[PDB]
């Protein structure tokens, strides 16, 4: 039920869509940019995901759903970098109706927002179904722990 692509690997979500905190640059080059909507799940190329600028626990990766939608769960990725994998390995997920007001998800009954678990290479999917779903336009990845650096490719889950 539900459970279905929100738009970020077809691409039907639009880059101006999905956001960052920051994001890096290879060799400080702006061409190089691991810009933001670069993470989308399965997305295939050299500088295919999103990177943040610096390794910090305030990076946060958003994305505009467009419209109220229903989010039942979310999927992610790492991705190669040179010689070297870079993903997250756990986060939280923050959610909003206007992009300025978050709510960290947590499990039904729980104090504390919950941090997924996360990736644990560079292409394996990462999937997790919210224990209780909701709805909102803007939806927030919250890196918590990473390998080498904080990168992503997602696929948002609902309908």
């Amino acid at each position: 039920v539900c459970t279905e692509p929100l738009g970020l690997k077809d691409n039907t979500i639009p880059n101006k869509q999905i956001t960052a905190s920051s994001y890096y640059k290879t060799w400080g080059l702006s061409a190089f940019s691991w810009f933001p909507y670069y993470a989308r799940l399965d997305n295939q190329g050299k500088f295919n995901a999103w990177t943040a600028q610096t390794n910090s626990a305030s990076e946060w990766l958003q994305i505009d759903l467009g419209s109220q939608k229903r989010v039942t769960g979310i999927i992610t990725q790492g991705a190669r970098d040179f010689g070297h994998i870079q993903y997250v390995a756990a986060y939280r997920v923050a959610y909003g109706d206007d992009g300025v007001t978050w709510t960290e998800y947590k499990d039904p009954g729980a104090s504390e927002s919950k941090i997924f678990p996360g990736n644990m290479d560079n292409n394996s999917h990462k999937k997790n179904i919210f224990e209780t779903p909701f709805q909102a336009r803007f939806v927030r990845i919250q890196p918590v722990a990473w390998h080498n650096r904080i990168t992503l490719r997602v696929e948002l889950l609902g309908c």
